[PDB]
């Protein structure tokens, strides 16, 4: 079967065949589209054809399907299967599953650059200290001064469950929240329940607006240990605004480096439960939602009083126009202090070339419209009149549930 | 099987059980969402009629009563006998206000009780449709106190009698291609604009010429009809702050009237219902303004206000994007013709959804097309899941006359 989407802006119709090697479910059904939903310990039984399957696609893409190392790879890993339980990937199978993880990612707009990730192998880490060198060598590397450079860290993979390697951290750098008796937030509200249990855990919290929050890493199972990122090795950007002098006295910061630390990494039917990958920011991350959710620092009340608009009546859009010119003083920072971002623009724009690319040398580019399209000028962006297909392809990285609500603590 | 849908901005949450009732098919599968997707007999008649009968009279409380029961005996007899059946006036009205109700992507449907619905089942011809029309107008416009409303022309019969209105809206700007090379007007009217003209109209050749109806009654060959000047409202747009947005020649009119569509009641097919509300500024000033297919004006606006196009990270189109529609809702607020800002629009349509939850245990939604083309993240709707599915009685898309109509 074939699958066509349409360009509505363009008319340029795209065939999708590669849908067809999708196997894992959307949540969708004939009578129900969940296509906005948020979100919608493994035997020997089902991880042979998954470890095959995988094997199938690596010596594909080198080359070498049906070839004596191919077949002598597929026989070696299914003995260590029956026997061990489990395999290990070869080093040149992990780095191709992890950017394939990344190439598949279909709510991801940043995808052009999936073949250009660095690949840190820590599967030989055995300690919470352990795991801390591996992510500070990973924030100096992804950094590199301010020219960022996409990077992952892979720890090893699951074992029993019991046994899980875990950043309890959401990303390898975030600003504490604190939640005042007043009921007001100072901080970010987003990580308040987070940074709550970094002070249980002992963490001496600065309680400012924007604290850098303490690594909590969980290495073999065990219970979690706070570590400090050395501070010198996060990059900040102080946001001004190129025309309005005022806007630097609102005391706006922000981090360089995005670092996803939550997300789990499926490569071959084995579980990668901590593998903190980084690349660099679009700017509507920080400066629409970061800044101006409700939910987070939502600055757009104060940000509209000093530009004094009528902020009487919502039709004035004066929300609108606080947005915007919150979002270039967030451009203009990163671009002055030389540290890499991406407008949405420039970044949607690479987006469809490179899922047009995808549908010409690979059959298809799963894309999950609800999340490419960005949060705001949605329509003046290329993405918003591309038709897009959604489907689960593997490798993945999958979400996993917050690690506090699963972990046995040892005392 | 019980469905939640969660609000991440302030985690209400909400239980969906009316998807349950759900009929038609959404496009996606267990291995695929389509989303984002533009466009995915005697014995067939009688289940369609006997589902929408058994929902009537459950709402108006009559449920396995004798006039359930009778009615349901009669349509069955009717159906056994004309291999049609038709609505009493009560249950056409019910079945409008109800497909409006179920449209997953419309953003306005807060207002979907009180709409107006002209029974047009009578008419017989073109020139009965033109004046249909114009009723609607005048009455929908209402000297810009726009009230929605509905004109249901006769059901199709055998398909070789369709009414149908070749216009996609009541009220759109015609579309010429220069010889220069380039578009003068509406770009996406560019193919109908070139069918009036092709088929008799008199094209003044302008940026807002507004075009002519092309009325087919009873299957015939379609006619072309001026809608009374007087009867189309439109706002010259200005901005509240700048003195040369006047000078950009920007007009819009004030009645959306949306002509091409389905609307099916009971396993009945109207091909012909025009129906109207009134605009979200967005409409005008993000789509039908700034899309690169349309009018496009967002260089010259820009360009006007000296800002620096030569980076896109500066994100003059952003700005510009916003000051256009500042001047959208400023013209139309001037001018007292109805409109609401997306702000307003999305806040009614969360209390909309909230309301569905309670007294009827859901509200399809498209995500895709209730988030609006601007601002998206700042509307409350952007933090709200939604689940589509597809209720009936229905509005559908149906194919452009043109490629169909046995000439
Ligand atoms: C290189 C520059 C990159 C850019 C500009 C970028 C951009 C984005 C953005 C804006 C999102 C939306 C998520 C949100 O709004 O919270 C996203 C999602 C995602 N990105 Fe990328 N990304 C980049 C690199 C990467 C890398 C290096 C990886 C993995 C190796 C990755 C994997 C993903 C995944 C898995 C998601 C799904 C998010 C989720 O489901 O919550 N991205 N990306
Ligand atoms: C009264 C104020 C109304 C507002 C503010 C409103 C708003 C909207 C908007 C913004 C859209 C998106 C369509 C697009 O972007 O092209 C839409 C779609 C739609 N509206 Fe409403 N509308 C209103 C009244 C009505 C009425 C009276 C009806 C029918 C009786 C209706 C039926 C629909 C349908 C069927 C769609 C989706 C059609 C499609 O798939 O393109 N609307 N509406
Ligand atoms: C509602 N989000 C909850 C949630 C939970 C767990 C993970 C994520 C998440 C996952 C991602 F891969 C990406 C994001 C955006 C942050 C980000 C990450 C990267 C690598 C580049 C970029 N430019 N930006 C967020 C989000
Ligand atoms: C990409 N659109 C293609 C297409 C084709 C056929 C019909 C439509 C369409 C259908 C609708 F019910 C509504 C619209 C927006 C116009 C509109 C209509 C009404 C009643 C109120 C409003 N405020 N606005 C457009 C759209
Ligand atoms: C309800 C909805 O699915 C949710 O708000 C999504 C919408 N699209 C998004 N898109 C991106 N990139 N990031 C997000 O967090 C979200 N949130
Ligand atoms: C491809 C995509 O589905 C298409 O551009 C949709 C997106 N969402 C939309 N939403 C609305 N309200 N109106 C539209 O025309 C569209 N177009
Ligand atoms: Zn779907």
């Amino acid at each position: 079967r074939f699958l066509k989407v349409k360009n509505w802006e363009t008319d340029v119709v795209l065939t999708d065949t590669l849908h067809l090697k999708s196997t894992l479910e959307t949540g969708c059904t004939e009578h129900i589209c969940m296509g906005s939903i948020m979100l919608p310990v493994r035997t020997k039984d089902q991880l042979f054809p998954l470890a095959k399957e995988f094997l199938d696609q690596y010596y594909s893409s080198i080359k070498r399907f049906g070839s004596k190392a191919h077949m002598d790879r597929l026989e070696e890993v299914n003995k260590e299967i029956e026997s061990t339980s489990t395999y290990q990937l070869k080093d040149t199978e992990l780095i191709y599953g992890a950017k394939h993880a990344w190439r598949n990612a279909s709510r991801c707009v940043g995808r052009i650059q999936w073949s250009k990730l660095q690949v840190f192998d820590a599967r030989d880490c055995t300690t919470a200290h352990g795991m801390f060198n591996y992510i500070c060598n990973h924030v100096k590397y992804a950094t590199n001064k301010g020219n960022l450079r996409s990077a992952i860290t892979i720890f090893p993979q699951r074992t029993d469950g019991k046994h899980d390697f875990r950043v309890w951290n959401s990303q390898l750098i975030r600003y504490a929240g604190y939640k005042q008796p007043d009921g007001s937030t100072l901080g970010d509200p987003a990580n308040v329940q987070f940074t709550e249990i970094c002070i249980q855990q002992g963490w001496k919290a600065p309680r400012g607006r924007f604290d850098v929050l303490p690594l909590l890493l969980q290495a073999n199972g065990n219970d979690p240990e706070l570590f400090q990122i050395p501070p010198e090795l996060v990059l900040e950007v102080p946001i001004r605004h190129p025309k309005f002098d005022w806007f630097k006295d609102l005391g706006l910061k922000w981090y360089g480096l995005p670092a996803v630390s939550n997300m789990l990494l499926e490569i071959g039917g084995l579980e990668f439960s901590a593998c903190p990958f980084s690349g660099w920011y679009m700017g509507t991350e920080i400066g629409v939602r970061d800044y101006c959710d409700n939910s987070r620092y939502n600055i757009l009340e104060e940000v509209a009083k000093k530009m004094d608009l009528d902020m009487r009546k919502t039709s004035s859009l004066w929300k609108d126009q606080a947005l915007v010119e919150i979002n270039i003083a967030v451009l203009y920072s990163f671009q002055s202090d030389k540290v890499t971002i991406v407008d949405h623009h420039s970044a949607t724009e690479s987006f469809i070339k490179h899922m047009e690319n995808e549908y010409r040398c690979r059959g298809g580019c799963p894309a999950d419209w609800v999340w490419i399209v960005p949060p705001m000028s949605g329509s003046i962006t290329p993405v918003f009149h591309q038709e897009m297909l959604n489907y689960r392809l593997t490798p993945s990285f999958e979400y996993q549930p917050d690690p506090w609500n699963t972990h046995v603590w040892k005392g």
